[PDB]
Formats: structure tokens, C-alpha cells, sequence
């Protein structure tokens, strides 16, 4: 294109641009004040109207990158609050942006953003929604440098969706609360399974990835044929691969070329896209990546043809032990929707050990004629755990399951940190809350999804922070060992019940009237801790503890309660619990 950035702003919208600009310079200039920003954004976007009025205007040919480093390298303050970054500067283009790459940080150092008061915001909304949106966008983009640009938009205009609603209702925290809390929640996930996405493709591997990939495509495309399915898995895996390796523009490229590849192909895909397609460049990719599964197939065959009873599985499997497994995998995940992709893949691994084992021995079929009997052991394995859990979940509320996992957890990992406990704990709980309600055949989905995510964030702030060697296992585990590992943790019976501490146990009027998250969280380390100091106590003997609680708290909310009913409360269980 002539003019790129006349380009990017007449397909993207003035205020798309001049939010993604935003973003874009917010996640390099994490340092730089919102006004700066806001200079740069107007300096850029008056600049792209020039490129725009006349697409041979001076600059307006050069590349998006050209000038966004050389935007970058008109900030001021540059060498001296962002350093060495600064000398990229010095550096020709291809380099140039490379290094700015280099020098974005992902953990870049910020205040925690506090939620303001709700007409606190919904006033500053009102006022100016625009440096609204932007303000708080600068931040979160500042915050995620390598969240990708355009979804941050979407959450965004999400944002925006929550206040223009919220800020017009009857009570305002009563729906911004649970919305912004809701946005908060996706905003961590999506931060989060970005995060373990680029991670993922590392550590795992180009493999794991277009494994995972391949049993993602296959469940949300079912009617794609596989050489379609695998000629996505290498596109995204590549358009992954830039996204990861962080710029903003190739990657935001490159997955508007898969997506424009896929709406150009919708029939070849997946029925599902005319909504995702109708969509602009900015929306194509998100839409399509968040699409839903489309309708497997009437009535497939099972894989026992292909995998089991077909002449040449060996032979197929031989001549290409990747793209047969890929095979396995799309035609077991096209199937199974229902199934979470890591499943798939443990399906898949174990199809491909036992071909590994069997296509050598004198008769394969005869060795490999029941490996799908292999695989109930691990659908049901996962899928009970769904049952048991929603069970667990339906028969306790979000709250008291995230107790119930709590304990779980404490007596499986005490070492763990508190707070890491009760995070992971709630979190879990949460995905309890979100994968549950979702029907039996979309659960595991759902769960897996959340699930790797509260797990690798468990993992990640396991690292260097560890303190159980049996969760860096669990952590060091292979994609598909991961969730297993952990739900495979025991209790940890060569645990010292960590000696008592009153403080604590101690708790105050504070308790009574703190938000009831922090209500929650105040239990739940309690709970928590109380399972660490005795790690041998059967739910007989807590739901007394507790029960004891939730007694001891409403009946003292003359506040001294705490500091004596509490006192038998801490002696009565202390000695009960053995
Ligand atoms: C590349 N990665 C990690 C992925 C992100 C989001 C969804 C993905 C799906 S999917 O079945 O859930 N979605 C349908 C295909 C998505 C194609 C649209 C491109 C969006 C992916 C961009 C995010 C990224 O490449 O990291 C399948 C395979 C990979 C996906
Ligand atoms: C030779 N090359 C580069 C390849 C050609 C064609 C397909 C390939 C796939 S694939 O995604 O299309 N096929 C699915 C991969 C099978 C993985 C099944 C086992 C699960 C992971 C292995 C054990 C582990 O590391 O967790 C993955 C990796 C390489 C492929
Ligand atoms: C500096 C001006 C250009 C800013 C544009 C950078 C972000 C690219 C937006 C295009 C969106 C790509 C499609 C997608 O979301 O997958
Ligand atoms: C405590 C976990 C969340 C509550 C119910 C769903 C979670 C258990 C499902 C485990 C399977 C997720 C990944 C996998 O397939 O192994
Ligand atoms: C503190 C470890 C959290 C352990 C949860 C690992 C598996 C949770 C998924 C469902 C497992 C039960
Ligand atoms: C060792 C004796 C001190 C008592 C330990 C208090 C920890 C109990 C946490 C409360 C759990 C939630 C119960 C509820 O829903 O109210």
C-alpha cells in the first residue's frame, strides 16, 4: 500500500487508530505520562489525516514501523526514562524496532490500577468518556506491553459498553461492579493465556502447539477437512509466533491475513464466521479466534476405521508420524468438542505411544486393536472430574467450593503461600462457577481453558517463589501432564502441620464490614492456614471449625468478641482437631 499508515487509519477508523496508536505507544512508553501519549497519539493521527488528505504527502509513505520508531524516537524524555531503550534510536529501522521489542516489560513495574468509586468513574465517564477510555486504556496497555493491541480495544469499547450501560441505571456499582469485575476477570485471563500462549509455544514446543492447535481447530471446525485444519494450525502457528515475538503490527498483519483467509474460505471452515467475517480488519481475527464450534458432522465414523481397523495405520502412521498423529487429533477432536484440547492431545499422545509401541511388534492390529479402550481411562478421568467438581460445585455455591477446593489444595500443597493458595483457590472456584453452568459437553472445554491459566499463573508465581517441588513438577510437567500432575497431587503426608500463630487466627470488627470479597479472602487464608496448622482434619471436624465461624463471626457483629469469643474459638478447635 502507498501510504500505510493512510492505510491503517481510513481501515481501522480515526478513533480505532488512535486508540490502537495509543495502545501501541502506551506499551512501549510504559514510563510516559497520559498527556505524552495523548501528544504523540494527536501528533500521529493528525499526521495519518495528512497521509490520508494526500497519501503522497512527506513521511506518509513510510513504513508503519519507520514512523512509529521514529515517533518513538522524538519522545524527549526518551534516554532519560527509558535508557538503553533510547538507543535504539541509533539503530537502522529492521534493528531498530527489534530493539524497541527487546526493551517493552512484560512485568514493566506499575502501580496496581485501583478501581476508582463508581461515580468517581461514572463521572469522569460522563465528563470525558474519550480521555476516559484512552486514560484507562494507556494503563492497561502500559501495563500488558504484548497484549495485543486491537482485543485491549475490545475490552476497551467493553469498558465503555459497561459504563454507558452502568452509568444510567438505578444502581450504578450494582451492574459496573460485576461488569468491570467480569472485564477484570477476561482482561487477567486473556493477559494470562497470552502470557502462557507465547510461553506455551517456548518451553512445549512448535509441536505441543500445532498439537494443541490442531485439536482447537479441529473442535471448532469439525466440517474442515484436515488439510484445512492443518493449514490454519500453520498459518496460526506462525501468526502466533509473531504475536508472541511481540510487535504489534506484524502480528496484527498477519492475523488479519488468516483472518481474511478465513472469511474468504468460510465454506472450507466453518458456518459459524458469517457473523466474525461481516466484521472489520480490527474485529476479524478476535471474532473468529473467540468463534464457537461449529456443528461436527451427521453421524462420522469412529476413528476405529482409520486408526484401528484400516490395513496401513502403521504404514500411514510411518510415512508421516506427525501428520497421521495430527489425523488422530483432528479426527478425534473434530468429534469431541466436548473434550478439552489437552485431552485430545492425551488421547492423541497415547494413540501415538502405543502406535510407537505396537507398528514395531509382529502384529500391530492384534497389539493396537484396543487402544481406544486406552482412552476412556483418560476421557472420563477428566470428564469426572467435571461431574465430581460441578457436582461438588452445585451442591456448594461458588463460595463454599472455592472452600472446598481451599482445603483440597492446602492438605495437597501446604508449602504453597497463602494468598497464592487462596487465589488459585478462588480462581478455580470461579472457573467452577464459569465451566459448570456450561453444559457437560462444552465443560471440559471451558475448564481446561481457565484451568491452564489459573494453573500456569499458579505455576509461573510458583516460580521463583517455589516452595513445592511436587507443583514444579506439576509445572514443569508436559502440556497435557500438567492438570493431570496436579490432580494427581496427594496430601502431602510428610507434612509438619506448621506451628501455630494466634495473630493469624486473630481477626477483627475489621471482618465484619470489608467488602465481601475481602471477607472472603480474610476466611478463605484463614481456612487456609488453618488447614497448614492442621493439615489432619476431616471435613467432619471443619464444617465444626467453620460452622463455628460463620457462628462466632454474626454473632459478634462491644467488638472485644473477637479478641475473647475468638480466643475459644482458636483454643476449642485447636484441641478438637487433635
Ligand atoms: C493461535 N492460537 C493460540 C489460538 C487463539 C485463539 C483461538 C485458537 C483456535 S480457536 O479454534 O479457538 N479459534 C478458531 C481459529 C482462530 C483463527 C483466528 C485467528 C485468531 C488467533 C490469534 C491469536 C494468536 O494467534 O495467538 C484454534 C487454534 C489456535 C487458536
Ligand atoms: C513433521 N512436522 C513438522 C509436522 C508435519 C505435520 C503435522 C505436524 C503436527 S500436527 O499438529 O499436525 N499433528 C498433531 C501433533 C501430534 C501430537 C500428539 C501427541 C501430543 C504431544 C506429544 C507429547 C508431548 O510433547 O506432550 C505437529 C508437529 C509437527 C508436524
Ligand atoms: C501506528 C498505526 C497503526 C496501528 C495499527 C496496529 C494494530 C493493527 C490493527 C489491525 C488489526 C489486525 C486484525 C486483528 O485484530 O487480528
Ligand atoms: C477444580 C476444577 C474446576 C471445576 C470443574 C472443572 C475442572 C476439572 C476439569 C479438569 C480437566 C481440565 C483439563 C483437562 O482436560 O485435564
Ligand atoms: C493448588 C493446586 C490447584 C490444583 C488444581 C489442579 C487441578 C485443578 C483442576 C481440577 C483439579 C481437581
Ligand atoms: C484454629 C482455630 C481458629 C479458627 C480458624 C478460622 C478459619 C475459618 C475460616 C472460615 C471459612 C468460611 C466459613 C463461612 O462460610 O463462614
Amino acid at each position: 500500500h502507498k501510504s500505510e499508515v493512510a492505510h491503517r487509519f481510513k481501515d481501522l477508523g480515526e478513533e480505532n487508530f488512535k486508540a490502537l496508536v495509543l495502545i501501541a505507544f502506551a506499551q512501549y512508553l510504559q514510563q510516559c505520562p497520559f498527556e505524552d501519549h495523548v501528544k504523540l497519539v494527536n501528533e500521529v493521527t493528525e499526521f495519518a489525516k495528512t497521509c490520508v488528505a494526500d497519501e503522497s504527502a512527506e513521511n506518509c509513505d513510510k513504513s508503519l514501523h519507520t514512523l512509529f520508531g521514529d515517533k518513538l524516537c522524538t519522545v524527549a524524555t526518551l534516554r532519560e526514562t527509558y535508557g538503553e531503550m533510547a538507543d535504539c534510536c541509533a539503530k537502522q529501522e529492521p534493528e531498530r524496532n527489534e530493539c524497541f521489542l527487546q526493551h517493552k516489560d512484560d512485568n514493566p513495574n506499575l502501580p496496581r490500577l485501583v478501581r476508582p468509586e463508581v461515580d468517581v468513574m461514572c463521572t469522569a465517564f460522563h465528563d470525558n468518556e474519550e480521555t476516559f477510555l484512552k486514560k484507562y486504556l494507556y494503563e492497561i496497555a502500559r501495563r500488558h506491553p504484548y497484549f495485543y493491541a486491537p482485543e485491549l480495544l475490545f475490552f476497551a469499547k467493553r469498558y465503555k459498553a459497561a459504563f454507558t450501560e452502568c452509568c444510567q441505571a438505578a444502581d450504578k456499582a450494582a451492574c459496573l461492579l460485576p461488569k468491570l469485575d467480569e472485564l477484570r476477570d477476561e482482561g487477567k485471563a486473556s493477559s494470562a493465556k497470552q502470557r502462557l500462549k507465547c510461553a506455551s509455544l517456548q518451553k512445549f514446543g512448535e509441536r505441543a502447539f500445532k498439537a494443541w492447535a490442531v485439536a482447537r481447530l479441529s473442535q471448532r471446525f469439525p466440517k474442515a477437512e484436515f488439510a484445512e485444519v492443518s493449514k490454519l494450525v500453520t498459518d496460526l502457528t506462525k501468526v502466533h509466533t509473531e504475536c508472541c515475538h511481540g510487535d504489534l503490527l506484524e502480528c496484527a498483519d498477519d492475523r488479519a491475513d488468516l483472518a481474511k483467509y478465513i472469511c474468504e474460505n468460510q465454506d472450507s471452515i466453518s458456518s459459524k464466521l458469517k457473523e466474525c467475517c461481516e466484521k472489520p480488519l480490527l474485529e476479524k481475527s478476535h471474532c473468529i479466534a473467540e468463534v464457537e464450534n461449529d456443528e461436527m458432522p451427521a453421524d462420522l465414523p469412529s476413528l476405529a476405521a482409520d486408526f484401528v481397523e484400516s490395513k496401513d495405520v502403521c504404514k500411514n502412521y510411518a510415512e508421516a508420524k506427525d501428520v497421521f498423529l495430527g489425523m488422530f487429533l483432528y479426527e478425534y477432536a473434530r468429534r469431541h468438542p466436548d473434550y478439552s484440547v489437552v485431552l485430545l492431545l492425551r488421547l492423541a499422545k497415547t494413540y501415538e505411544t502405543t502406535l510407537e509401541k505396537c507398528c514395531a511388534a509382529a502384529d500391530p492390529h492384534e497389539c493396537y486393536a484396543k487402544v481406544f479402550d486406552e482412552f476412556k481411562p483418560l476421557v472420563e478421568e477428566p470428564q469426572n472430574l467435571i461431574k465430581q467438581n460441578c457436582e461438588l460445585f452445585e451442591q456448594l455455591g461458588e463460595y463454599k467450593f472455592q472452600n472446598a477446593l481451599l482445603v483440597r489444595y492446602t492438605k495437597k500443597v501446604p508449602q504453597v503461600s497463602t494468598p497464592t493458595l487462596v487465589e488459585v483457590s478462588r480462581n478455580l472456584g470461579k472457573v467452577g462457577s464459569k465451566c459448570c453452568k456450561h453444559p457437560e459437553a462444552k465443560r471440559m472445554p471451558c475448564a481446561e481453558d481457565y484451568l491452564s491459566v489459573v494453573l500456569n499463573q499458579l505455576c509461573v508465581l510458583h516460580e521463583k517463589t517455589p516452595v513445592s517441588d511436587r507443583v514444579t513438577k506439576c509445572c514443569t510437567e508436559s502440556l497435557v501432564n500438567r492438570r493431570p500432575c496436579f490432580s494427581a497431587l496427594e496430601v502431602d503426608e510428610t507434612y509438619v502441620p506448621k506451628e501455630f500463630n494466634a495473630e493469624t487466627f486473630t481477626f477483627h470488627a475489621d471482618i465484619c464490614t470489608l467488602s465481601e470479597k475481602e471477607r472472603q479472602i480474610k476466611k478463605q487464608t484463614a481456612l487456609v492456614e488453618l488447614v497448614k496448622h492442621k493439615p489432619k482434619a476431616t471435613k467432619e471436624q471443619l464444617k465444626a471449625v467453620m460452622d463455628d465461624f460463620a457462628a462466632f463471626v454474626e454473632k459478634c457483629c462491644k467488638e472485644t468478641c473477637f479478641a475473647e469469643e475468638g480466643k475459644k474459638l482458636v483454643a476449642a478447635s485447636q484441641a478438637a482437631l487433635g
